[PDB]
């Protein structure tokens, strides 16, 4: 267990570079920490290490406050991007640098053969290079068996198809030894599966803390919601507008029917709506159910991956992206019936850019 | 436009390795040849290339019999695995290299040279040298050396195999681009299959030495004649039980299992009573309480057992009785391993094949 109390860390200059991080992990828990860049997340991460000081609140590790106890000194393991090895030791002794108990440490070492580097065991660092050198930085790390893990991008030099399987096992390392880890990662599409809680941090600040889900199905603001998922979720302005008993949308010449089920302080007003690619779909069935929420688009490029159709539209003025079924029938120039599907529609207010629910 | 009529060829031994290969390809288009290794879409080309002699057969490109034309006086550009960038030179003398030897036009050379590097955006490395260069670099220019020729034919045997999978992704759009820029024909071999459905005009499967089916990737993908290019085109794999089909009323249901799937009107005669085996993709097993409200009689409950988010999809792997199927949902499901889903089966997306010839029965 680690918990941060109040933390803020200032830069030279009086500069806010973490502002009031306040967080309780639960030991045996798996938190991503994602950003954009200088958003703080990496200077946090040095600080639970001990490599930045922290200039004001408490760390607790466990039960012991640790603000002014050396790296060293804190059980905990970390793996940065400065993984730097050692030029003239071998892989086995680059790894092999827990202090001890030889003869087990070998066991333990050879165990690492998770990072598929068994074959380059008796290798110097110089051989090895990008991606390798850097699941050997990992194997380090992988045999202390710390009260903490602490790892900043450590997947970054490895190409797609291995940073794959290197997150399932750093997930499994997680579910066998049930030790807290504490990851960054630029990466968001890294966070949604191996985290129990994400922390999204903007310019210093944390915005919302949540299951990878509830980050994407319940946003807390335009920014996180327009973080997490990809390609970007759709926005745009709509006014809200009370016809009946129903609820309606009205962005453009066209007109989103809300569910009945959404509400009260924002009728009449205009907002902004947010919808995902994968809740604009366009296979037939939806299209007769969800009839009011119809609206004609003008395609302008259309992408095939066989895992999607991702499909690129103009409807009045605004430009939208739909995730459909593979293999879709739409080509650009014609006009395609999507629906919107209104029980996934985001609101928020148009000032201060947070959710209306 | 290339025609293959009728083309045979046989390996030493009698083995026959291109099994009546007949396709027209016309002019400006990309044709994909796809399939397992040693199906004989790499003997094709070589056959195409001038590169293997042809047994038995008649290859034309444009209107000419080609089959004994040296490949040089076949007007053919190749970008294969021989081609091995000449090590001492540079990549400019290296895309001017055959055109220098074919009747050089000397100021023409560099005019084309240059143009073709300004495409793949390789000009600033005119006076590198191949061994300074990295594999994404020189399939760059190897493919340079190509649009110099301007060519009737671009023959490509996968020429993106030495790079790794983003980069990979990056040169298939470039090529798709490209194609659609020069506007010539194309044939490309290659063995990953995401690519009937990213790259070419028409594709050709093949199975064993024989074309399976010549298709655009749409009809490739939703009408595969056999189980094989039903099982081999999309991914994760088609899911495939062994059912019976029975008539019930007018009705017409299929059952495997514990479990009964009803097909919609307008499915006919002549198969029904009779063991055959099913096909549903995943993204046609799906939960979403849309489908389930409306394709309520074909319903089914599964105990998943691992689940897999990827952001852009949910992919669901369940046992329904003794069966194993997967489905690919909306990228953030509930659903988790222990928990029973109910999916819904979309029965106008059903494929039926012959249990035992395996081909299509619509």
């Amino acid at each position: 267990s680690v918990k941060l109390k109040g933390v803020y860390k200032r830069y030279p200059g009086g500069v806010t570079a973490v502002n009031d991080f306040n967080l309780d992990i639960e030991d045996k828990e798996f938190i991503i920490l994602v950003g954009p860049s200088g958003c703080g997340k990496t200077t946090t991460l040095r600080m639970v290490a001990g490599l930045e000081e922290i200039t004001e609140g408490e760390l607790y590790i466990g039960d012991k406050l640790v603000n002014d106890v050396a790296p060293k000194d804190r059980d905990i393991a970390m793996v940065f991007q400065n993984y730097a090895l050692y030029p003239h030791m071998s892989v086995f002794d680059n790894m092999a640098f827990g202090l001890p108990k030889d003869e087990i440490k070998r066991r333990v070492l050879e165990a690492a053969k998770i990072l598929d580097i068994e074959h380059l065991l008796e290798r110097k660092p110089k051989a090895l290079s990008g991606g390798q050198r850097q699941r050997v930085a990992l194997g380090r790390a992988i045999v202390r068996n710390p009260k903490v893990f602490l790892m900043d991008e450590p997947l970054s030099n490895l190409d797609a198809k291995l940073r794959v399987q290197m997150r399932t096992e750093i997930s499994k390392l997680h579910q066998r030894l049930q030790t807290t880890f504490i990851y960054v990662t630029h990466d968001q599409t890294e966070a949604l599966t191996m985290g129990t809680r994400i922390v999204v941090m903007k310019d210093g600040y944390i915005q919302q803390v949540d299951t990878p889900t509830n980050l994407y199905e319940r946003p807390c603001n335009m920014f996180v919601a327009g973080f997490i998922g990809s390609p970007q979720m759709n926005f745009v302005n709509a006014r809200i507008e009370k016809r009946g008993d129903e609820m309606h949308l009205l962005f453009g010449k066209q007109d989103i029917k809300l569910p009945e089920g959404k509400a009260s302080e924002y009728v009449g007003r205009e907002v902004v709506m947010g919808i995902r690619p994968e809740n604009i779909r366009d296979e037939e069935i939806y299209l007769e159910s969800m009839s009011e929420n119809v609206v004609e688009g003008r395609v302008e490029v259309v992408e095939m991956l066989g895992s999607e159709t991702l499909i690129y539209m103009v409807i009045d003025d605004f430009e939208f992206t739909a995730r459909v079924n593979p293999r879709s029938k739409a080509r650009p120039g014609d006009v395609i019936k999507v629906a919107f599907d209104a029980n996934k529609i985001h609101l928020f207010d148009k000032e201060t850019e947070k959710t209306i629910m």
